[PDB]
């Protein structure tokens, strides 16, 4: 279990992946990360599955509070008539690493954050969302770890990469876009920081990495965390998932549009607020 | 509504009391403040309705975290196998001050904190409790306010008292022991700090206050917040409510025992940890 690596996706598919191989050992399919039906009626707030932040489209920008932070603080009342009301259930899961059942198993706990906004001025609720998240510790810059992660936004492509050199460990494709990584630490989950990159850009990198790997025939090269950050332009990616609009940070390469109900128009990359 | 005063009790009876009179204008009966059935099985943690703190009886002492703080932080896992799992629903209530119904009404919001502990070593849950609380702002030392409050622990007796002089404004009796006071501020609730005193002691004060009021025939005198604090000894009161044990701070006068399943023995006042 210390060898395995947990991977969380937008459709609620937690995959237990062997870090070295990059393939899936077993998977847990449960409730999906972001479910926002109020955006169907009026889209105003834009959640972020990576941690739980919220953005507002009045133009696109980031808010000071996450959905979890807004749920715990709630109930409250705004200057505007709208009042906030949250709910935060805690579910746990236990399944044998092989699968009074078998002992020394793995106990995983997650959350159901659920925020709701009702405008006092109006006669109807003005927003609503349901955000899940796995309970795990904070990321630290551990020297024991020798990997890093690049994940496409809007597509389930993962590129695992040696921490120091950047040489590709494994590129893999999961059904739904990945949102978070967790490795087993202190008999529990510890979140692993990753780097969101544009799917177009990420695919573009993966091909050239194979091209340089073929021509040189020495090592398939992939950039380090800092190199991409300096080289690639930042962008705020907007996406959709089953009639639910979300936002996230992202990196684009040259030749990609980035902005400074028509769902699709707002979808894509925007300039970092 | 700015004239009225909200009063919360252990049986979930929020009373809207006129501050000057001290009598009840209307009441809202809902779910009670503290419901702890796990203490029935094993009593370990002792909640406090005044704000939500927890005490442990291994001897009697206070914990660093409240039930709300423990609910929001949860889920988690302790060094001992036991894992924590919380739930925090947010309910609101609107009733006309007279009672698309009548406008300019009062919207009151409360919470259902619900914490649970299950020992991994054991095969059964080790604790469980459900604590309510009304959503309201913090108390400030406002000069506009000219009152203070003494409440008995384990009995529903309230002694309202002029802030400066200490002269009794009104002594009143409510069915269930009061837990919190809220006054309408900024079109919302603002918590009002009160002073918990032993019922025996409080009754003792109320009689002598009437005695000095009769003999002198000038003013029924009651002590100020500081005088009682200096004069009266502190004690940690333990009580019960429908097979649920709780604890709270309290003040005792001379001639009252204070300690340095037999439910009843632990009930009463103990030395401040």
């Amino acid at each position: 279990p210390e060898t395995l690596l947990f991977v969380s996706t937008l459709d609620g598919s937690l995959h237990a992946v062997s870090k070295r191989t990059g393939s899936i050992k077993w998977t847990l399919k449960e409730d999906p990360v972001l479910q926002v039906p109020t955006h169907v009626e009026e889209p105003a707030f834009l959640p972020d599955p990576n941690d739980g932040s919220l953005y507002t489209l009045e133009g696109l920008t980031k808010l000071p509070f996450t959905i979890p932070e807004l749920v715990c603080a709630s109930p409250s009342r705004s200057s505007d008539g709208i009042l906030y009301m949250g709910k935060k259930q805690d579910i746990w899961y236990v399944i044998d690493l092989l699968t009074s059942p078998s002992t020394s198993l793995l106990y995983l706990g997650r959350t159901e954050y659920t925020i709701t906004m009702y405008d006092t001025k109006t006669r109807e609720l003005r927003w609503n969302a349901t955000y899940f998240d796995y309970a795990a510790s904070l990321p630290e810059d551990d020297v024991d770890y020798k990997m890093s992660h690049f994940v496409s936004n809007g597509d389930g492509l993962v590129v695992t990469v040696d921490s120091e050199s950047g040489d590709v460990l494994w590129i893999q494709n999961y059904a739904s876009p990945v949102v978070a990584f967790y490795v087993w630490q202190r008999e529990g989950l510890r979140k692993v920081m990753h780097i969101n990159v544009a799917v177009e850009t990420l695919r573009y990198l993966t091909f050239m990495s194979g091209e340089v790997g073929r021509i040189t025939k020495w090592k398939y090269p992939f950039p380090k965390e800092t190199e991409a950050k300096s080289k690639l332009t930042p962008t705020l990616y907007v996406g959709k998932y089953s009639t639910s609009l979300y936002a996230s940070p992202s990196m684009v390469h040259e030749g990609v549009a980035v902005v400074p109900r028509n769902y699709w128009l707002l979808i894509g990359h925007h300039e970092t607020p």
